[PDB]
DNA sequence: AGTAACCAATAAATGGTATTTAAAATGCAAATTATCAGGCGTACCCTCTTTGCGAATTCGCGGCAGCGG
């Protein structure tokens, strides 16, 4: 657990970029960001 | 080119009380097809950056605030 936190906290900027590419008047910025963070947690789980 | 209402008679005058008839039709609940609605996955590399620009030169008033003897 304490290992995965490090990658998750490292790649938040990546999430920000991908999200802002979709922000143009959808839900709201922060909702997109948080949903992307869910996705990032999934990806960290699946990466080899 | 013929009177009767005499007293029986005849069943026809009804519109009313029902267990039937089974055929129909009318509904009823299954089988059995189509199609819709969810979940998962994607391996070159990409890393705070977008915003609101201002419910828009109001104004007058009040009061709850920080500095200050």
């Amino acid at each position: 657990r304490r290992a995965k936190k490090e990658m998750v906290e490292a790649n938040l900027r990546l999430v920000i970029s991908i999200a802002k590419k979709y922000t143009n008047r959808g839900l709201q910025f922060l909702d997109l960001i948080q949903e992307g963070n869910i996705g990032l947690m999934k990806a960290v789980d699946k990466f080899e």
